[PDB]
């Protein structure tokens, strides 16, 4: 006749890491880490992504006659841009701080686009010839749609004075340019003045552009340039404008109708008519995982990134310090189903394993706060955005590279060290609550048993099936029983 | 008659966190997270702030007439600006490099402004006649005061050539603009010459400036538009100017006397007739906490700064694993008033509590030493700093944001999960002191007391009043009570 | 007779620190921090660094006169620039973009100078006469050596119109600039046209260049100036200059041979014909440690950088929270020399002290983990990048620091964190495996021996040397010793 107390065990493989052991196997486990996406650009909370395939953000904004598709975009949720796209800058010469103009779409989530200038008001010059081999459409020589490549009309180009009150009650992005021409012929031909200015001024602006006359190397078979520049007109403002020729002016603008979290993403794999919560350009992710391997950047309610390639915690015990598990307790019970802790009652009425309810919950309850717990402390991490830079601003993208990769370090530590910490916090835990159980059963028992060390107490007198029940309880009499114990002894 | 171990129990109602479980009442705790702050701005360490009041860094600079209260300042220990000074530059423009001149500014506490260019310089130039509706005074056009709008004079507006040589050993602090004129009346008007310029040389500044004469909107009632500058001026060197027209000549500038630590405050709440250590923008602290909650941006011998709402450690004992406290000990003592832990006697000549002086002061100097290290390991952390960024810097303006905020997660978390990990150490601690206190006395008594479950050892010999102390002294002799306590054993 | 459980005890002084306790002397302990170098500046890996004197970047890339022991050198593995070089631009001015280029130079091994534009392509202007005597050499007016100070001849100027296509296959770094004269006499003397330009362009760069012709301070003797400009020019493009003065054209350029890590170290620290795998600027590290406190710039395989004076991990035991160490055991054995735990027994056969391998190789393999698991887990800890930055960029410049610096904090927080919490750990990990050991003795032996509680038990029968072994092995024979025990009880 004998009570026992031991612990829980399965066939449970999963294993879990500590900082003095590896690879120790538990009953239960929890996984925390997400790995999986399915690979394709969805839809975010509803709302489609702009995805300008071969166009840049420069020939959509400006019109690149190959990128017509986008002449009226519906509201997006983010901005998918290939890495290198084809349909750029058809005419060779550059786009005005390009990189804020790109932060400035980020926040950006509905253009419309408005005709600000009409053609019909250049009467004095032309409207039709403003058109370049480099920017094919349809085969023939074309042009960006939202501007006008103003020419000299019957051998003169007046001086031009226009002024756009913005009458709108939203901003108005307006882009123009400048034309560099390639020799003091062509200078001539194109605008008959020989020396020319475009002047530009709003209640902010303040701008003279003279054209830089020069040779240059041919880019898309052009040795000419073209040099944009764009401004935020506000509600009430008006911009003017002032030139005698190499004028590239306005035709259309975008009223920006809704501001909100965006991004640009740079992704070239398919869109695959979804919808999710979280996307990265590798991919979507469907998880209530608190960290993911996936990508840095994300947008949407995401789980945290980290470097990780395993993230488990654990909640079970060790499968098969305080000296109970696999201590003088030499191994688990697989015919104990039910609780984490408990007793296994042997006498001549019958034998069966009983789980203690009590101490089980108690490890239950710890054990789940504590999950709960490190989920929490991980809302607040950092999170990558995308910022661009230009290749004459290579030490702040190189200090942008190290704070971002930086950050992403501190926390890939922080999660890889508290899962192995509280790993080894959780497995001491379960090793307690047994020898404190243990405890619970002896200085109970007293004389009335010898403790054989196993974990069982070999009852030197006899005990009903209710008698290891009360044990159990937490209430039994030690009198009762003391007098057969004795005669027992020798 | 039997003898007792226990620990302390008061009406505490303090509640501190760990991993597993939250909200537990111990019986001494230490909030180390001040959260509270008087609301005013206050002197720093006996300096006044300046108060800018709506007076904007430009505009006290330059010297907008609205702003004449700080023609002479004293030392100051920051300074304060409103988010958005309606006195600044009163006649339109910019001033160049505003974003840098405020960053030199946060390391100056007193400028010294002396007169470098008299108005008896220009004889052949009008110099009252600088004067502009856009910057009134007292119901009359008046002009910046640091700063001379010079004009043509009797028709004539000649060449100038102008010399200031730095002989102060201080840095100089200089400031100049010029003039867009509004068309070509305008600017003959005003500046006999049509064509104008303005060099600008010292030993490493080369700048030339040219007026921009086109059509821009009115703001502040003018279309016109003045450009301002500035450098420092090295202790023996010499700034050159020359002008034909829409020159804004110097007239004081700013030796900069005191050099240290300040800072651009940017606040509107009032100044409060206090003194303090260290102020937030909202409100002055007053605390020798080791964290605040106030604000990231502070200034003078402050707190740590942390997003947390509760940071209380846990330094006394779990109120009323290693299985005493809460364990075969139910619970506390409010009748043990001297120590954390001790014992309870009871014999034929009374009962009473006494502490073990001994395992209480060990347990103390542990949790004053864990309590004094994490405040040391505390000491260096993230500052956050004031910097600005003007319309076209948002890119580095949103790095800039990331970084502070991405450090006050990082330092959040440290200290939120520091005080979580230590306070279930210190409780596991207390309850560890008080197994090992209980298993001293069992050492002592052997088989002459008997262990009864709850902590106390009923004597199976008489022990008095001597006795029992010897217990508590660690001299209990078990020899003498050998045989008596063999009798009671029947 | 009788067998003792006890632990090791050594004459170490090795002392480590834990959160509740300092300064506790272990019996063994592993240092991790280096805090020594020596002194000099070594080849990395057996490739010698560009030392570059007294001579700046400029100067080198230039030509200043005084720096032509660097007109062709070899492959380096960094570059060591004095922090303020004396032989910079000898002629007064500036290079633009300096530090970008210095960026880029960070990740250049080697150079191959090569002969771009030879003076034979300057039929009609003069060569010989573009001198200073702020470019002294020899005791003669010279100039910089890579670049050419063009020259009226026959006091005429024509305009220059000059192409060159990179035939190389490599990036090809490209010097130029333009002379500021200082009136319109010398401006004459040299250039005879009044009113000149700088024109240069490539499939990116579409520059202009004009002359500032003003009154500026004398600085090395010279009121004039020279401002430099740099291009990259691409394997298969070209670029055309074009001016009719003021030129100061291409010589030599940069062919790029070998891009690589490398590094612009700031030291006066002197070359002492080492070698190294890590590089500091202020000496060399010879080290295996896994942290390093000498200086956060190194470049070369290196330990991880703290702010730390001490970083000592704990790998042994206390030397002379479970209660054994220092506890009912009370002190170590210096006869105890080959394990941390094990037994002393005496019997009539003699004494003698015996480790059990069990329980000190289990020890052992769990802090051998333990320390590599910190140190694995420090393995992606940040590295702080040498970046540069102008007087206008101090608000960047700031930036970086924090970043730098804040980084640096978060990481030495988190080295002295662990190591004090594992420290603690690592002490009460030998307490319990020494319980664990004191435990598996007794609940073996029960009542055959009397429990001293000093850490031994007394045999109430015969243990020879044999049965001394047995307990040692876990094979004691409780039956075969038990009447004999009962007979010597009372
Ligand atoms: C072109 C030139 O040498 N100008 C010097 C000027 O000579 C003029 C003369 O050519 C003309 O015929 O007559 C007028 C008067 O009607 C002038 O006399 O005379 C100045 C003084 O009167 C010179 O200034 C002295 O220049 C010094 C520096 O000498 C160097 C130098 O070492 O940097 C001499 C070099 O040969 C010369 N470089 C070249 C390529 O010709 C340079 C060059 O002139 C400057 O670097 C360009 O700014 O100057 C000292 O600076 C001294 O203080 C100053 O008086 C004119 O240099
Ligand atoms: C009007 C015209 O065609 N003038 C002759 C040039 O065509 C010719 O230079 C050639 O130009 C080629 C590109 O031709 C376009 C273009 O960019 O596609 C055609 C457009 O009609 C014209 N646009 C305007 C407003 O005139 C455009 C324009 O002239 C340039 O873009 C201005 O920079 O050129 C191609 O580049 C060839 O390589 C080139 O030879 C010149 C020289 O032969 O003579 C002109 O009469
Ligand atoms: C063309 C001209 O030189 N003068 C007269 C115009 O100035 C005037 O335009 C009006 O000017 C108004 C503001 O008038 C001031 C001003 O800024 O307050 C008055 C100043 O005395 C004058 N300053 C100087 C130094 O001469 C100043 C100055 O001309 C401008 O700043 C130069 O930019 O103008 C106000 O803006 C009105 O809305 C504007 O019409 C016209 C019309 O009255 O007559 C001109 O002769
Ligand atoms: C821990 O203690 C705080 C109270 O000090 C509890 O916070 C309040 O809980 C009630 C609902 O139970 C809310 O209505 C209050 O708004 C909470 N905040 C207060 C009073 O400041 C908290 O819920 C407790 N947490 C647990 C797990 O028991
Ligand atoms: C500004 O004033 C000082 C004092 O006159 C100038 O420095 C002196 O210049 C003369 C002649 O060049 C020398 O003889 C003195 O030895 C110089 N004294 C000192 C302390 O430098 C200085 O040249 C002037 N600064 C400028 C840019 O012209
Ligand atoms: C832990 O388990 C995985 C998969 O079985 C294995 O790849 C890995 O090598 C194991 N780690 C150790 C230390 O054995
Ligand atoms: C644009 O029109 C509105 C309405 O009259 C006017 O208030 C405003 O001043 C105009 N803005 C400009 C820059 O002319
Ligand atoms: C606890 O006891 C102290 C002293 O008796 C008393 O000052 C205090 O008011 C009490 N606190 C509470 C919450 O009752
Ligand atoms: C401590 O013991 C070791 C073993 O011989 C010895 O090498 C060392 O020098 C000793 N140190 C002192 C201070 O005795
Ligand atoms: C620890 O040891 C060092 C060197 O012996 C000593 O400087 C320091 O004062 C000691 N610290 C404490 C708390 O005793
Ligand atoms: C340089 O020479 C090659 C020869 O194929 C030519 O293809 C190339 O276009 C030239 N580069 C320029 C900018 O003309």
């Amino acid at each position: 006749d004998q009570i026992c107390i031991g612990y829980h065990a399965n066939n449970s493989t999963e294993q879990v890491d500590t900082i003095m052991e590896k690879n120790v196997t538990v009953t239960h486990a929890q996984d925390i880490l997400e790995k999986t996406h399915n690979g394709k650009l969805c839809d975010l909370n509803g709302v489609k992504p702009l995805i300008l395939k071969d166009c840049s953000v420069a020939g959509w904004l400006l019109g690149n006659p190959m990128c017509d598709e986008f002449i009226r975009v519906p509201e997006w949720s983010y901005i998918v841009e290939r890495a290198n796209p084809v349909n750029d800058l058809c005419y060779p010469g550059s786009l005005n701080d390009y990189e804020e103009l790109k932060h400035l779409l980020s926040r950006i989530n509905h253009f419309e686009k408005i005709l600000i200038i009409p053609k019909s008001s250049w009467p004095n010059h032309e409207t039709s010839l403003g058109v370049s081999a480099a920017c094919p459409y349809q085969g023939a020589p074309s042009f960006f749609r939202n501007v006008v490549w103003l020419i000299k009309k019957n051998d003169a180009y007046p001086t031009i004075k226009i002024s756009y009150n913005n009458t709108n009650r939203e901003d108005l992005l307006i882009l123009w340019g400048i034309h560099h021409s390639n020799n003091a012929e062509e200078q001539i031909n194109l605008y008959k003045n020989p020396t020319t200015y475009i002047s530009v001024g709003t209640s902010t602006l303040n701008q003279r552009l003279v054209p830089k006359i020069a040779t240059r190397s041919q880019v898309n078979g052009q040795r000419g340039r073209m040099d944009f520049f764009w401004t935020i007109l506000k509600p009430d403002d008006a911009i003017h404008f002032e030139s005698n020729g190499n004028f590239i002016a306005p035709e259309y603008a975008y009223k920006i109708v809704k501001k909100g979290d965006s991004t640009i993403m740079k992704s070239g794999v398919e869109y695959g008519n979804c919808n999710t919560k979280c996307q990265t350009p590798v991919g979507a992710i469907n998880s209530s995982m608190p960290f993911h391997n996936i990508h840095p950047l994300t947008i949407g309610e995401c789980p945290k990134y980290v470097k990780s390639n395993k993230l488990v915690l654990a909640t079970g015990l060790r499968n098969s310090l305080f000296g109970a598990i696999a201590g003088f307790i030499e191994g688990g019970w697989q015919g104990m189903v039910d609780g984490w802790y408990g007793y296994h009652h042997s006498n001549e009425q019958g034998s069966g394993y009983a789980a203690d309810k009590e101490s089980t919950q108690k490890a239950i309850d710890g054990v789940t706060n504590k999950v709960n717990s490190i989920i929490d402390k991980m809302n607040t991490q950092f999170e990558a955005v995308g910022r661009e830079f230009n290749n004459l601003e290579r030490r702040i993208e190189n200090l942008n590279k190290k704070m971002e990769d930086g950050f992403l370090d501190v926390w890939t530590y922080n999660a890889e060290l508290l899962v192995l910490m509280e790993n080894e916090r959780t497995l001491d835990f379960h090793d307690s609550n047994v020898k404190n159980l243990y405890d619970k059963v002896r200085l109970q028992l007293r004389d009335n048993a010898k403790e054989l060390g196993n974990g069982c107490f070999e009852f030197y007198h006899k005990c009903d099936n209710e008698c290891m029940e009360s044990v159990r309880n937490g209430t039994y009499d030690y009198p009762q029983y003391s007098e057969e114990a004795r005669l027992k002894r020798e």
